[PDB]
């Protein structure tokens, strides 16, 4: 019942591995597609002149063509926001993967964000110009990154804080609703009409740290058995910019053990099927408090011929969602939030592949495979993040 501004999201888990929206930048407008990333705060892309940039959906943003672009030069060799001064410009630098770096320079210009009901919000933004991209940036279709995290004291004003400072008619809330193909970013609150039904209720979880999107996960259950070797709160970044949900190797190895069992590549191979049916509560090292629920899945995966192909890294893909078990993450109190297979599995070709990976460098992340088929509600002012199952809008990329 609030006032909501809605923006179309494009992408998917398998082909793009992220979700992006379009943004007008400069004067006159240069449309730039940006990866929606709640795990970062910058807004960067390549710029005309880049001598090592990928081929993206748009050309590099052309400063000389924007009547209103202003390169942040360092006078006296001193940059604001404790930035570095290189070759007479305030440096933009990033590190990702294993030492890869995109370097460049900061500049400013007009950014315009329009909803699909034609409501326009404009403001000047500090942004980075990629003059050098590497690794995964050399082969993603999207042109840049739109960081969605909050502004720190005496830091570069971020897109989200500028958006709301220039839209006082909107409550300080934005929702991300991603489906298998494309999604929707909502500014001003969430749409209850997307909530499955009459409409279900939002689960609210306070955020552990301020300025960041961390929440505490105090347990992850499969078949009624917590696979987390600790009930202490595990801080996990609610990150729209990571394709998959990442977890500590202990929790992953204990989950992938039961997914491996449920993965049968040939339903007529006796050794494979025999090896799995000859399993009992006492052969797990982790007895299943709902071992019958486990048996239920296994029998049904063999009954309905839900075959499973393993791909790179030993990631399982099933023919059907039917059979795969629900997962339950434990939040504040003892509230168990259901994590359905249509979220943690993603569509690859015709199968459903596991979208749960090991954490890299003690960085547990609730990624897009946790977003999918939910509304993820960022209540900036109350320092809480909400989750509700929803029929998220869908937008094939041939509608842009
Ligand atoms: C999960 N995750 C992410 N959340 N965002 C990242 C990204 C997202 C994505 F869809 C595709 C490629 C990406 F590089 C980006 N990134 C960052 N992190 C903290 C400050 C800054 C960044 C960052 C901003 C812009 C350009 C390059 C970088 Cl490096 C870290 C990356 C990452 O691994
Ligand atoms: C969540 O935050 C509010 C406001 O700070 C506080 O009153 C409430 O007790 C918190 N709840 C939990 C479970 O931390
Ligand atoms: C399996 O073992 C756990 C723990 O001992 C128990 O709670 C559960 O009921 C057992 N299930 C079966 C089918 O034996």
């Amino acid at each position: 019942k609030d006032l909501l501004y809605k923006y179309k999201l494009y992408g998917d888990i398998d082909e793009y591995a992220y979700y992006f929206l379009d943004i007008d930048i400069g004067t006159p407008e240069q449309r730039i597609s940006l990866i929606l990333d709640t795990g970062s705060s910058s807004l960067s892309f390549p710029c005309a002149g880049c001598k090592n940039c990928g081929v993206h959906m748009e050309n590099p943003f052309n400063l000389n063509n924007s009547k209103t672009s202003s390169i942040l030069y360092c006078e006296n060799e001193e940059c604001p926001f404790k930035l570095n001064c290189v070759k007479g410009k305030c440096e933009y630098m990033q590190s990702y993967c294993e030492g890869s770096q995109i370097s460049g320079f900061y500049f400013s210009d007009v950014v315009s964000v329009v909803s699909y009901n034609n409501e326009r919000v404009t403001f000047r933004k500090l942004m980075g110009c990629h003059m050098h991209e590497e690794s995964l940036f050399l082969y993603q279709q999207a042109t840049g990154v739109l960081g969605m995290s909050l502004s720190k004291p005496q830091g570069i004003p971020t897109f989200v804080n500028l958006l709301f400072d220039n839209a006082p008619q909107l409550k300080q809330v934005f929702t991300i609703c991603i489906s298998e193909n494309g999604g929707e970013l909502i500014a001003g609150g969430y749409d209850p009409a997307y909530i499955v039904r009459e409409a279900e209720k939002v689960v609210w979880e306070n955020v552990t740290r301020k300025y960041y999107y961390y929440i505490k996960v105090r347990g992850l259950d499969m078949f009624g058995t917590n696979m987390m070797s600790s009930s202490k709160g595990l801080e996990m970044l609610v990150d729209s910019g990571s394709t998959f949900t990442h977890i500590p190797e202990d929790l992953y190895n204990k989950l992938n053990y039961f997914f491996d069992i449920l993965c049968i590549q040939d339903m007529n191979n006796a050794y494979d099927v025999n090896k799995r049916l000859k399993m009992t509560n006492e052969s797990f090292n982790n007895p299943l408090v709902q071992f019958d629920d486990f048996r239920k899945s296994l029998k049904s995966i063999i009954a309905k011929e839900n075959m499973c192909v393993k791909i790179v890294d030993g990631v399982q893909c099933w023919k059907y969602l039917e059979g795969l078990p629900d997962l339950f993450v434990t939040l504040s109190n003892n509230y168990k939030m259901k994590w359905q297979p249509h979220s943690y599995l993603y569509k690859k070709e015709s199968f459903w592949c596991k979208g749960i990976e090991k954490q890299v460098n003690n960085k547990p992340i609730l990624g897009l495979t946790f977003f999918k088929n939910r509304q993820v509600i960022f209540d900036i002012q109350k320092n809480r993040i909400g989750f509700v199952d929803a029929n998220c809008p869908s937008h094939p990329t041939h509608t842009r």
